[PDB]
């Protein structure tokens, strides 16, 4: 596909995907285990920007 | 465009797009008349995954 | 790759991929277990139209 | 990236991006300063169409 | 195709595509009924810059 | 769609659809009323070279 | 490349290259020996529409 | 072009082009002198799967 | 954007923008201070071949 | 361009781009200030694997 | 991902992974068990031509 | 292909191919006869940044 999950987010380098920095959630990916790529933030920002017009 | 509606969803083969399997909604596309392609589910999943962070 | 399998066809929602509706091939995907995306139909259609040339 | 902000929306020609047609918001981009391209409306429509299934 | 018309220009929001603001051509789209996307401007700009070569 | 029908074949210039040439079949497009593009010819030559017939 | 010459024009099916139909330029191609693809036509029509001329 | 012959098949590493391993056709390429790329294999497998034959 | 400005033209090596060569105009880029890429040259040669001038 | 920098790597979330975790290079991005996307790893990996050939 | 690993290299036909040929190393793929594609060969030849070593 | 040599480097405008400016290698191209495109520069800079060397 043109845009796959891997094009939108990548495994967080801090928790290596666990979402954890024990005993707390991982601060770098705020618990998700992944961080957004520029393409993912572009798409997310766009949707949030216009979803409720 | 890079991603058109047709790249994101296709007409449901069960109801041929009607969203109906009379007398009930069509079960395969749960009433929408279309089903998601891998590219559409990837995009939808991504948005739902991060929209409320 | 530019056009991967998932860009061409998607799991049939009627048989969820088995290609079967016992005792018959699944009629929605013609026993293939997948339905074509618009890009897949476009390609199949073109090859078929010009196969003898 | 495959789809950048500029592929999804363009500066509104009426307010040149200000979101204003003084003393009121700009009517053409309904206050946002940008209007959607076909690719942006396709993506937005798709998300709104399936986000709550 | 890789770059379709809709990738290049989008219906002008001021005249909704007529190209008119009677009695004049619509000033926002220069009577064209469409405004350029960034990709359209990029292309037009390049051709114009090197047209005599 | 990256590869559309019109990117694989372009309407025949010697006819324009009727795919004919009164009273026999059109020579240029063998009656199909469309000719192949470099992309279309490329795909077809490949499939035919390997479908191993 | 994204858009190659091959993406923009095809070998004319009437003169096949020369663009000649003796003793005159090939009518179908205007002597050029090539006809436009849908991509070629889209880009050219775009430029023609806004080039100013 | 989106998909060029080069995208679909490579020079066979056993006969390097000829597809021959004297006195017989090259086993690895079936004499064709080329082996398939993952893109080639995806498209061919697609067509084979639905061509009906 | 699939095709950006910098994919159509790359800064001239003999000058670097001033598009000059004291006291006359820069030879390599004819004063435009940018030279064409294969993509840029491709597009321009096509437009010029068909704009029919 | 088809693959831009942002398609290859994204600001490291641990050092926010400085490449530093004083007094050391940031261990998460190896002092680079960026982490690779899947496309970036794929490319780096391929070049490295075949660098001596 | 536009360019995946399998688009840069395709499994060697003379071995299939072991990257060997008992008792020495595989000749065709020099022990790497994968050969280069036009895309992969293209990228590698470019990097090597400019990395200036 | 996605990225062709033509996408990565252009004919040098100082020596036009040879990369020579007698009796020395062409300064602009380092004798290579080609200069980098923005795409070439992006990919090379990427590899250089992480190759380790
Ligand atoms: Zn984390
Ligand atoms: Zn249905
Ligand atoms: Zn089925
Ligand atoms: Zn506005
Ligand atoms: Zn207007
Ligand atoms: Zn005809
Ligand atoms: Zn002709
Ligand atoms: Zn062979
Ligand atoms: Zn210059
Ligand atoms: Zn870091
Ligand atoms: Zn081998
Ligand atoms: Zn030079």
């Amino acid at each position: 596909m043109v845009i796959a999950t891997d094009d939108l987010e990548t495994t967080c380098p801090n928790c290596n995907g666990s979402g954890r920095e024990e005993p707390e959630p991982c601060p770098k990916c705020l618990g998700k285990g992944v961080i957004l790529t520029a393409q993912g933030s572009t798409l997310l920002h766009f949707i949030k920007k216009h979803i409720h017009e």
